């Protein structure tokens, strides 16, 4: 599924991401835009054999198990395919564990590179939340 900006903002809010661990809703919508461009089915292979999955591009080396990644830790305890669902629940539950890991949202390079320090509130303006 390709989410529209406001539709995603609404869904992440309902799933409790607004201000979770100190990050306002806009950070999350911004990270999804530059990570996957709002697509639940995006995937990306890396040089180390891992793959990034779904709307928040969660990596198979530390977080989910895809059965083909050397060094897998599966810290969210979930199959990587559950993160490609049109329902963002599994991705949100795992994102919550990743951000509690001590490095906040720096876990997402696109957030780091394109959202951190900008007016992330731009991402939720115009939406009826």
């Amino acid at each position: 599924k390709v989410f529209g900006r406001c539709e995603l903002a609404a869904a992440m809010k309902r799933h409790g991401l607004d201000n979770y661990r100190g990050y306002s809703l806009g950070n999350w919508v911004c990270a999804a835009k530059f990570e996957s461009n709002f697509n639940t089915q995006a995937t990306n292979r890396n040089t180390d054999g891992s793959t990034d999955y779904g709307i928040l591009q969660i990596n198979s080396r530390w977080w989910c198990n895809d059965g083909r990644t050397p060094g897998s830790r599966n810290l969210c305890n979930i199959p990587c395919s559950a993160l490609l669902s049109s329902d963002i629940t599994a991705s949100v539950n795992c994102a919550k564990k990743i951000v509690s890991d001590g490095n906040g949202m720096n876990a997402w390079v696109a957030w780091r590179n394109r959202c951190k320090g900008t007016d992330v509130q731009a991402w939720i303006r115009g939406c009826r939340l």
